[PDB]
């Protein structure tokens, strides 16, 4: 009956500092279909963020995908926050810059 969901935080590009990039967050394999996801800057959620309409493929897999534009720069902290049985974890963005 319930399955949880797989995460993945990445960036679009490379990151570099000072370069502008986009950050992502996709979720997927999750039942129930309802989720929430927030993607977050040193703790504050961010804004402008873009989300696409949740996706059923092969009559079993969902999936979500939340991103935003970002420029990272050193010590800063991005995150995506999901949300799934009333439970939610924390996804960093561990680059190796």
């Amino acid at each position: 009956k319930v399955s949880t969901p797989k995460v993945h935080v990445y960036s679009h590009f490379p990151g570099e500092y000072g370069k502008p990039n986009t950050l992502i967050c996709y979720v997927s394999s999750f039942h129930p279909p309802d989720i929430s996801i927030e993607l977050l800057k040193n703790g504050q959620v961010m804004s402008d963020t873009k989300q696409t309409d949740l996706a059923f493929e092969k009559g079993w897999q969902f999936h979500l995908t939340k991103s935003v534009a970002f420029t990272p720069e050193k010590g800063d902290e991005y995150t995506c926050s999901v949300r799934h049985m009333k439970e939610t974890k924390k996804f960093s963005w561990e680059p190796n810059m």
